Order: structure tokens, then C-alpha cells, then sequence
């Protein structure tokens, strides 16, 4: 024969129950049977992005052939899974490939249409060394084969819409991703399957949270394959933690260590201590065996329940009379209620932990994938949001108003009250140059997701040309950066949960504001390569200096409201009404006071003492030296980077020179005493 | 031999130009971004015309097609939206000369894609100054006439002859702004009921919202962000405070100058 | 039988101590024991730069099977190391290699889901002459085989990521 | 790893260095464990020159391998052209594979630089 | 010239001969070098310089030497 040599008889497998009873998908099975009951062009192809269960649609079609939900044009049909890889890979020679394939077509035509041929990965058939299309073509035209394809949409439009004859030989059935609730229903059927295998239980809140958080976060793989990945991987982690016991291992190491100690000593007391620890070890071991026996009985009774369900389906196919009522009314409710009695018994007895996969397990598995704070406000990030003013003032002294505004913005977003097409929050930082624009940016990226490195800083001062705009969106096809990628859009597509930091957007060309109009309108910024860039998870922050002299000269005896309205008017003179129209909340910075400069110096002393204690020195400072640093590092035009370069040039250059001179000794208290113009270090 | 329509939505910004088209998409396909949006402020030079149609043979972006023709060759029946149709360069829409004239567009690979079932909508803000100055004491017809003269100063008379109808958006009035606030509060109610809460409001709070969001020069977004701040900041503040308990009616009552949520 | 003809029992060698005391690599044996006990994707492939003892990671898994330091379902498995090289050329006929490999796969169907199979250089399973991929692409989805692959990143990125009925 | 392979560009005296090792075995400049060994170069030619039937070539080759297992490691085998040796008839060199790193078979390789990169480090099963 | 050679050779020494004929953007680049060493080209590749040595030349005080 040929058919047993190359194909996989799926109806025999579904008759042996080795498949998945996939719930739903009723319209796609209907449209596949609409195609398969035609006269010519009997060839549906199942098209969708991978993971959506096109193989499962074919297997569910086979299960409906076996049970008999099909019309009277498919009953008794066999479904055979041709393996396109299993015909190419023997052909060394001229015409041994076509030998096999003509053998397959003669045996299927001997069956006389009684065999629905199934071909998975149909885009292997076309380019496989003329080969396989130009023999199947006279059979696919006359309907004497019954091919069912299964392919990704990209391989469809690449390997078939090219070759138009084999395009019209087939027929599309567009398969869409399932919904969230359909994903939940699918996973409920698959829970009822999977708890036979991993010997555990699954609580349906973990199922719905798994589906929702997988749809929220995993943006490469698609439903339901990613949800099944999460559920199965958590089931395997719990199958580990059945036999992971740690306390028995600690007690065994303790008793063998005290055994070696007592055997070396042969005052004693250790016969008594070892007897107590052996008694505790035996009790924990017997409790462990009791838990194992409980889980074994629960698994066996769950397996007998599922075999009873399979047997009552056997009675639904065959048609025994008393067997139906007997199996149902006896076997289903009593086995379910003592399955729940075993469930509450395991809830009583599992001290040595879980057999029920909770949502925290899903959080641990998805955190091992990516690392998001996946779950909700867990009173650690939530109290962080309740002290988000304090959390931002942990690193950024001063500028209370913008801290409050950004805190309110993220408090709106994490509660789900943002308009979910816009990005998380637009910001127009104003005011004096170099106070903590970038420090608030770093602190925001820090206490948003990870750290200061989950950002993209873009100097907008460099973009002053038309081809600069074509750079930062991406060059259109047939041109240059279309080879070598866009600028902004690639930086977003690498870091999808990030912060975009612009720098002096007023120094940019007067048209990049229109790209920002698209950004702050809807957060899709279609690049040069024609694929969308999704800003709905990010935070766009823009910095400027359009009223730095205006704010520094009028901060005295003017409140926050008049300052905001005045700088709104001035920015309206500079910018356009559309651009400031799309902004969520323009904040206004104020100039710095000398106590804030002293606080910046304090934080620099904190980080410098940390670095030099990692180096190995114990250094103290007089506050007079702090006052000299504060007076030598502020100006109305530059701000606190004068303090930074003053700290660098007056500490980091001379004191490290004194260290490298073999002068200073690690461990000594090093008081940074003052000079007339400098700071001297002593060894005391 | 034409597309279904071809429109030119004019007016000052934020009077509902984009949400009319999203209202179409939510009627027609029951989804907000069930459309094709060519954000025309990227097309400020002619090589981005080569973006939208697809790059020619013997060049880089040949093996992918365009974006527009690929989009419509997938979905033959759609609502093609071209927002901000005058930030772009004046010689971009010659592609749309062909589109509106015959419904055929030739991409790079040489396959004419059928635009006999779409709606080409181009939403401008050219006539913002003239409409904001003279929509008082003028009828609709001469307003359309005069702003169409302004568009003829911007474009060539080839293209505006293709247009099925140019319409004119009027600047918003105060009761319309109150109804905008009502619509925003209704969808806020819907999203928060999906969040699982019982939230009502006093009409005095709505009056204070209308008295804190009116301006003729900016249309509707100051109302939106005023609603955003002066509702969502104390509301989500009390959400993360844990003061909200599900199963409790929340009347957004007034403060002296603010709006407070209550637990009743 | 053919298991005596073409496989290498690691568990007998570790039983007689012929193998090596595997030191460290607790985490990778942990991840292997995870991926070995699922219902889908039941075949790990140990992937790294070559010569880092991926064979000995499988061997230390076998040692922990013998010393009972595994979870309960693995207590009683048999690790067998199928050579790609041992099978090749006793064949003048049109597929005697395929006959012998079919006999081996029927023997592993007879062993009833117990024997855990080892193969290194899994790209040789893909292309070596149906040869070893599509004779086993059924058995890599019919639950009769629990192969443990071992290959470099380049062969995984080419000869496994592409083949979507294997990926 | 009891199998040295020589890696040199073609024509730097690899067979010469193996025969110099053989003369130092004869002259006794080696340690005592190598005093008395036998250096055997495997004749490719006379094996093929009479072969007609199914595996009778490999029958002769397996008989030679059983004689080498009979000699119990007192014979240092040397087969040059190792990249050719891997396929020369389970075929010609992976019959050998368990006997190599067990003290049974000690075949000494000697082969070209690029063909080492062809047929040896890619074929990582014997690496 | 400068940035992409470090991406080719991250393990080397950098010379900038005749820096007296420079331009203030190059001085900005070199202050970015002497601050942290990280420097990104116009298409988005973050390049580190701290594992190298940077050397410059001038020829006016050299004329004072002569
Ligand atoms: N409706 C369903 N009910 C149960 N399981 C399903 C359902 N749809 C998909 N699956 C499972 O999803 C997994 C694979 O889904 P598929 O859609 O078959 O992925 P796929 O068909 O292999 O897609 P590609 O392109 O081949 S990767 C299997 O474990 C199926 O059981
Ligand atoms: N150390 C040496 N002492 C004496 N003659 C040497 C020495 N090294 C090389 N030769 C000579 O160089 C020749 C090289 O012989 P081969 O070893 O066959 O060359 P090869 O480097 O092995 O290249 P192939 O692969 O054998 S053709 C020897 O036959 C000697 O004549
Ligand atoms: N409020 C603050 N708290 C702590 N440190 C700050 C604060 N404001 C500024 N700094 C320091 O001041 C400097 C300002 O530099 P930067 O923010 O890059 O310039 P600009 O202020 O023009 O944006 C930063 O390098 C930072 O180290
Ligand atoms: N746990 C271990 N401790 C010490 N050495 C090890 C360990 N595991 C493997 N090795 C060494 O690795 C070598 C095997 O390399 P291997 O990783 O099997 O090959 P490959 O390069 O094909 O992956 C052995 O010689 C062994 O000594």
C-alpha cells in the first residue's frame, strides 16, 4: 500500500480518543463542509496566523465525522493526514518523488472519493524541488481529491497568490483568532482534560486571569496557544512542587550530620536529639505518604470519571437503553461529589503545598517569560502610588506640582480611566533649563517599570531638516533608511513599555510637531516600512525652555495659575493651537532654591560615599564645604549641571588624585575639611 | 466607476472631524479602528507618495507592495481616511486623482486594486480662520462657497472636481458642548461599570464642567481634559485609596470648587 | 531486539558508574524536568555553544534517575542515547535504514511511553538521507517518543525553527 | 579523547610526522607504555579490489576491527585522510564510535585544514 | 568613520590627528566621549568608548616647541 506508509489516519485516532474536543468553531466547520460538499474545486484551505487551531479545526471535523454531526455526504468518510515532508525527503533520483505521489493518487482514486485528504503546511507543496503542484493539479481540478490545506496567511499570500492556477484550485476559509470568552470556554474544556495528566487541579479564576494577562502582555504569540502555554507550564511547575520535600531534605541532612558527629564522638545528648529529629522525620515522611495516597486516589477517581464520560458517549453512539440512565444518574453525581470530597480533603491535608494552580502561579510563569508586575495593585506598587509624591521626591527634590500631575496621570492610567487609544500621558515640561527635567524622566521610568534605562532620549535640536523628519519616522520604500530602519519607530518597537523623552522640541524643525500630532492623537505612527507602531503602553514627555526667562524673572509674587496661563499664552505664540490642543496636562517648572541645591549636593554625597565605600574608604564632610559647593555650582542660565561639574572638578579630580598618590589609607575616617578656596582631606 | 463617496471635511480643529469617521467605522464594521487611516502629516514630501503606492521594480521596497493598495486588496470594502490633508505637500493627491476618478490604483508590482467600494475622506483644517470669523451672520451656502474658494486657492482645480461633496463644519455651541460632556460621561459610565462600579452625578457638577471647558477657539478637547482632570483625579484617587466598595451608588457631588465622590 | 543493536543505555553505564559525576547545572536539569513533563511541547532540545556537556546534562539527568533524586513520574524512566551515526549504511536495498529505524520505533511503541530517547545533533535527524525527521515527525506528535535534542543555535535557527510541523 | 588528529595545510609532512613517531617507537625514545606497539596504516585499496556483494567490504572491515579489539590496544592504528575515512563504504568510521573513547580503539587521525572544518567539527557526534 | 569603526573593532585604540581643524559639533562629540564614552549615531546604535584610548594632535604649540 501507500496510504499507511505516508499518512496518519486521523479518524482512527479520534476513534481512539487521542485528540482534543475543541469547543466552539462552529462556523468554520460549517464553511469547510460547505466547501467540501461542492462538485468541482473541493479544496478548502484553512488560513490564519499560527496557533489558532487550524489543525484542531480539522481534527474537530474528523470528530464530527465520527460522531455524526455532518450531513449525509460525509458519513463514513476517512480523513487522512498526508505528510509533505515525508514524500520529498527520499527523492535522490529522477522520478522517485512522482513514483510515491502517483502511488498515493492511485490509491486515493481507488477509494473513489471516500477519503478526505488532509495536508498540513500546504506551503511546503509548492516550493519543494514541477514537483508536487503539477501532479495534483488535474486531480484538484476535477474534485477527485479532497484536499484540506492548513497554512499561515503570510505563506499563503507568498507561495500561493503568486502561482495563480494553484490559487484558484483552492478555496479560502478565513480563520480568526478566538475571543477572550471563547478562550475561557476552550480552556475550561482543556482544564477538564489536563487535570487527568498533571495530577493537579486548576481554579477557573487562574484560567480567566491567564487568558486576560496573556492577551495583555504576550504580543508575539497569539490565542489560544499562548494561554495553553501558560496553563501547561504552571501545571508542570506545580508537578515539580509536588515533590520539591524541602523540609524532609533539611531534616535528612540534619540527622546525617548529627549521625556523623555522634559516630565520631563514640556528655552525649545527641542520641536524644537524633531520636527527636528522626521521629520528626518519620512523622513528616508518613504525612508525605498520606498526601501522596490522597492525590493518587483523587487522580484515579478523576480518571474513572473521565472514562465514565467516554463510556456514556459510547452509549450515545451505540444506543443501549438502561446503560444511558444507569451511567448518568449513578456514576456522574456520586463521582463528582466524592471528587469534591477528595478536593476538600486535600485542602485539609496538604501541609507538605498546592495542587491547585492559582493566579500567582500564572504570575510567576509570565514573569519568568517577561518580568512585568503582571498582577493588579498588590499594595506594594499600590502604596507606591499612594506615596508616588514621596517616591518621586526620593530622587527629585523640588518641583512638587509636576510630581503631583504625573502622579495623577499614572493614577488615572492604572485604574483604567484613560482613553485607551491615546498614550498614557502627554507632558510638556517647561521652565528653567536643567533642574530635573531629566531627573523626573529617569525617576518616572524608574518607578514606572524598571529603572532609568527603559527610556529613549532624542535630542530634537539635531533635527532641523526635511530629511531629518524622513529619518525619525523612517524612509519610504525605494529609498535609504527603508533599508536601514527608522529612528523613533524602531526605538519604540524594541522597547514596547518605555518612555519617550524629547529634548528641546522648540529647537526642532517646525514640522515635527505634526508627527507629534499623530502621536498625541492616537498613538499609532505608521513608519516608513508600512507597519503600525503602537504607543498605547508608553509615556511621551516633551521638554522645552520657551519661558525660562519668563518664569525665572516673574516667579516672585506670581502663583502657579497666573504662571501657567502666561506660559500657555507664550507657548501659543510659539507653537500651534493643535499641538498644545493634543496635550493632556502642560506642567510648569519653577526655579530652584539653595536648599534644593544643598539637597542635590546631599544626594551626590550619598552616591559618592556609596561608590567610595565600594572602593573602601570612610569619608565625612563639613557643611561649610557643602556651602562652598552650593555657591560654586548654581547660575540662573544653566542650573545644576554647574553643581555637577563643580563636584566633579573639586572632589572627583583632586581627591582621587590624592588617593592615587599613595596618600590616603582605606578604613580611616576622612574628614573633608575646608580651605580658603578648596576642600582638603585628612586622615583621622 | 467611482468610489462610494469622496468627501472633504473642513472646519476648525476638534469639532468632530475624526470622530465622524470613527462613527462611520463603528456603524459599518462595529469597531473604532476598523478602517484604514493614512495619517497625511507624514507625507510632506513626494517620496512618501512612493510610500503609499509601493516602490517600483528594481528598488528596495518592491517585495512588499504599498500600504494603501495592500490594505484595500485585503479589505475591498472599507473607509479610507486621510486626516490632515494640507500638512502634506500640494502634489501628493494625484494618486487620489486616479483613485477618485476611476477607482483603480496601480501599485508597484503592477496589479490594479479595485477602489469601487470604499469611501475616501479627507479631513482638513484649512478653513478654520474664515469659519471662526464669519460663521455668524452667514448662511450655509455662501459659507461653503467662500471656503471652497479658499480650497481652490490651496489646490489645483483637477482634484476638487473629483470630490463627491465638500462639507463645512461649524464651530461648536454651548449646549452642544454640554451634550459632548454627557456623551463622555456615558462612556465613562460604561467603562467604569465594566470596571464594576455604580457611579452617578449631580447636574450641578455637569454645569461646573461646562463652565470650565468652554472656548470657541479650541473646540472640544479642553472639555475632554477638564473632564479628565476634574473627575478622574479624585475618582481614581479614591479608587487607589480603597474608599470605593462595589455595590455602592457613587454620586459625583460638588465641592466648593471641585467635584467629590461619595460612598452611598 | 534492536535497542541492543543501535542504542547506548546511559542508565546502565551510570548504574555501573561508567559516566561522570555531573557537578552543578541544577537549574538546567530543573528546566529539563519541567519541559519533559507537559502534555504538549514534550521534547526539549539543549541549546548552547557546543562542547558544554549537553550530553552530560542528559547523563546527569540519568544519574538522578538512578539515584532517585527526580520527581515521582520520572522515577522509573530509561534514558537511551540513539546514535545518528550507528544507523546509516548497512543498506544496499531501497531503505533498509528506514526498516531498522521503523523497527526501533515499533520497539519504543512497545515500551509504552517509558523510554526517554536521547539524540544529539538534532539537525542530523532533520537531514541525513524519511531519513529521521518525517519517520519521526509522526512519532514526535503521537506520544510514543520523548526525544531530548542537543544542538547548537545555528542548526536550531535554520533546521528546526523553519520546519513548522516540528517547530 | 584518545585519538589525536593532525591538522595541517596540505603538504606539511603529516604522514612524515606519523612515520617519525613510528621510528621513535622503533628506536625506543618513547615512554614504556608505547614500547612494543604496532603501527598499522589501513589499506583502503585491497579491500575495494575484490568486493562484489552486500557488505562483504564492511565484512572485511568489521573483521579487521574485531582483530584490533583482539589486539587489546597494543596496536596504535593510523588512518590518514580522515575526512575521507568517515564515509568510505555504520559506513566506515561510525562503526568504530564506541570503541574509540574506551581504551579499545586508538585510531590516529591526520587530515587537511579545511576538511577538518568540513567533515569533523560540523559532524559533532564524534567531536 | 568614527562610530562604525568601534562597532567593527570594539577592542582597539582611537586616534584623531589634526584636531585643530575641527568644528564645534566635534567638540560636543568629544565632550560626550570624555563624559561617559557612550555615543549613538544618527540611526540608533548605542556605542561604548571606555575600553579604548583617544589621542589628538595640534601643531601650533608644536611650532613653539620648534
Ligand atoms: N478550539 C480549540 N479547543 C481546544 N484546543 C484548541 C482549540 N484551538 C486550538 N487548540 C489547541 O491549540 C494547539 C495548537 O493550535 P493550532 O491552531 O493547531 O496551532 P497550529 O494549527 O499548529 O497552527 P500552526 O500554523 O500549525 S503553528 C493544540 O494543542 C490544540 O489542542
Ligand atoms: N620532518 C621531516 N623530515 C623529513 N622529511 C620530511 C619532514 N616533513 C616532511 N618531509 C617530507 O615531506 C613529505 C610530505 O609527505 P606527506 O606527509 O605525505 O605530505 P603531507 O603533508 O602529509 O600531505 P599529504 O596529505 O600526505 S599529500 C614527506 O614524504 C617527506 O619527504
Ligand atoms: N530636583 C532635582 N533633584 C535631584 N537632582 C537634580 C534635580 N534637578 C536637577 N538635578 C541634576 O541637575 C542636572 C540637570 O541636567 P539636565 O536635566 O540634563 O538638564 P535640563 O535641566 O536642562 O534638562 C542633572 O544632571 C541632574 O543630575
Ligand atoms: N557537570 C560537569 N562537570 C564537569 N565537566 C563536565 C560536566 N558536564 C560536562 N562536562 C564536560 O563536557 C564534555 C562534553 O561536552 P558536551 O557538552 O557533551 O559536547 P557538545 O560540545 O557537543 O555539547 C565532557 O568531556 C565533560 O567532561
Amino acid at each position: 500500500q501507500a496510504l499507511k506508509k505516508y499518512t496518519i489516519d486521523l479518524t482512527e485516532r479520534a476513534e481512539q480518543g487521542k485528540l482534543d474536543p475543541v469547543i466552539g468553531r462552529d462556523e468554520e466547520i460549517r464553511r469547510t463542509i460547505q466547501v467540501l460538499q461542492r462538485r468541482t474545486k473541493n479544496n478548502p484551505v484553512l488560513i490564519g496566523e499560527p496557533g489558532v487551531g487550524k489543525t484542531a479545526i480539522v481534527e474537530g471535523l474528523a470528530q464530527r465525522i465520527i460522531n455524526g454531526e455532518v450531513p449525509e455526504g460525509l458519513k463514513g468518510r476517512r480523513v487522512l493526514a498526508l505528510d509533505m515532508g515525508a514524500l520529498v525527503a527520499g527523492a535522490k533520483y529522477r522520478g522517485e518523488f512522482e513514483e510515491r505521489l502517483k502511488g498515493v493518487l492511485n490509491d486515493l482514486a481507488k477509494q473513489e472519493g471516500n477519503v478526505i485528504l488532509f495536508i498540513d503546511a500546504l506551503h511546503t507543496m509548492v516550493g519543494a524541488g514541477m514537483d508536487a503542484g503539477n501532479m495534483l493539479k488535474p486531480a484538484l481540478a476535477r474534485g477527485e481529491l479532497h484536499c484540506v490545506g492548513a497554512t499561515t496567511l503570510d505563506e499563503y499570500r507568498q507561495y500561493i497568490e503568486k502561482d495563480a492556477a494553484l490559487e484558484r484550485r483552492f478555496q479560502k476559509v478565513f480563520v480568526a483568532e478566538p475571543s477572550v470568552e471563547d478562550t475561557i470556554a476552550i480552556l475550561r474544556g482543556l482544564k477538564e482534560r489536563y487535570e487527568l495528566h498533571h495530577h493537579v487541579q486548576i481554579t477557573d479564576p487562574a484560567i480567566v486571569a491567564a487568558a486576560t494577562l496573556s492577551h495583555r502582555y504576550i504580543a508575539d504569540r497569539q490565542l489560544p496557544d499562548k494561554a495553553i502555554d501558560l496553563i501547561d507550564e504552571a501545571a508542570s511547575s506545580i508537578r515539580m512542587q509536588i515533590d520539591s520535600p524541602e523540609e524532609l531534605d533539611r531534616l535528612d541532612r540534619r540527622i546525617i550530620q548529627l549521625k556523623l558527629e555522634q559516630q565520631a564522638l563514640m556528655l552525649d545528648m545527641l542520641n536524644e536529639e537524633l531520636s527527636d529529629k528522626e521521629r520528626q522525620y518519620s512523622e513528616l515522611e508518613e504525612e508525605w505518604k498520606a498526601e501522596k495516597a490522597s492525590l493518587s486516589g483523587t487522580q484515579t477517581i478523576k480518571a474513572e470519571l473521565e472514562q465514565a464520560k467516554i463510556a456514556i458517549e459510547q452509549a450515545r453512539r451505540v444506543g443501549d437503553l438502561a446503560r444511558m440512565s444507569e451511567l448518568q444518574y449513578g456514576k456522574i453525581p456520586e463521582l463528582e461529589k466524592q471528587l469534591e470530597a477528595a478536593t476538600q480533603l486535600e485542602g485539609k491535608t496538604m501541609r507538605l503545598l498546592r495542587n491547585k494552580v492559582t493566579d500567582a502561579e500564572i504570575a510567576e510563569v509570565l514573569a519568568r517569560w517577561t518580568g512585568i508586575p503582571v498582577s493588579r495593585m498588590m499594595e506594594s506598587e499600590r502604596e507606591k502610588l499612594l506615596r508616588m509624591e514621596q517616591e518621586l521626591h526620593h530622587r527629585v527634590i523640588g518641583q512638587n506640582e509636576a510630581v503631583d500631575a504625573v502622579s495623577n496621570a499614572i493614577r488615572r492610567s492604572r485604574a483604567g480611566l484613560a482613553d485607551p487609544n491615546r498614550p498614557i500621558g502627554s507632558f510638556l515640561f517647561l521652565g528653567p533649563t536643567g533642574v530635573g527635567k531629566t531627573e523626573l524622566c529617569k525617576a518616572l521610568a524608574n518607578f514606572m517599570f524598571d529603572s532609568d534605562e527603559a527610556m529613549v532620549r532624542i535630542d530634537m535640536s539635531e533635527f532641523m531638516e526635511k530629511h531629518s523628519v524622513s529619518r525619525l519616522v523612517g524612509a519610504p520604500p525605494g529609498y535609504v533608511g527603508y533599508e536601514e530602519g527608522g529612528y523613533l519607530t524602531e526605538a519604540v518597537r524594541r522597547r514596547p513599555y518605555s518612555v519617550i523623552l524629547l529634548d528641546a522640541v522648540e529647537k526642532a524643525h517646525p514640522d515635527v510637531f505634526n508627527i507629534l500630532l499623530q502621536v498625541l492623537d492616537d498613538g499609532r505612527l505608521t513608519d516608513g516600512q508600512g507597519r503600525t507602531v503602537d504607543f498605547r503602553n508608553t509615556v511621551v514627555i516633551m521638554t522645552s525652555n520657551l519661558g525660562s526667562d519668563l518664569i525665572q524673572e516673574r516667579f516672585g509674587e506670581l502663583d502657579y495659575a497666573h504662571m501657567k496661563e502666561l506660559v500657555l499664552g507664550v507657548v501659543s505664540h510659539n507653537f500651534r493651537p493643535e499641538f498644545i490642543n493634543r496635550i493632556d496636562e502642560v506642567v510648569v517648572f519653577h526655579p530652584l532654591g539653595e536648599q534644593h541645591i544643598a539637597s542635590i549636593a546631599q544626594i551626590q554625597l550619598k552616591r559618592l560615599y556609596k561608590r567610595l565605600e565600594e572602593r573602601g574608604y570612610e569619608i565625612h564632610i563639613s557643611d561649610e564645604a557643602l556651602k562652598l559647593l552650593s555657591e560654586n555650582g548654581y547660575d540662573p542660565v544653566y542650573g545644576a549641571r554647574p553643581l555637577k561639574r563643580a563636584i566633579q572638578q573639586q572632589i572627583e579630580n583632586p581627591l582621587a588624585q590624592q588617593i592615587l598618590s599613595g596618600e590616603l589609607v582605606p578604613g580611616k575616617v576622612i574628614r573633608l575639611e575646608v580651605n580658603e578656596d578648596r576642600i582638603v582631606a585628612v586622615q583621622h
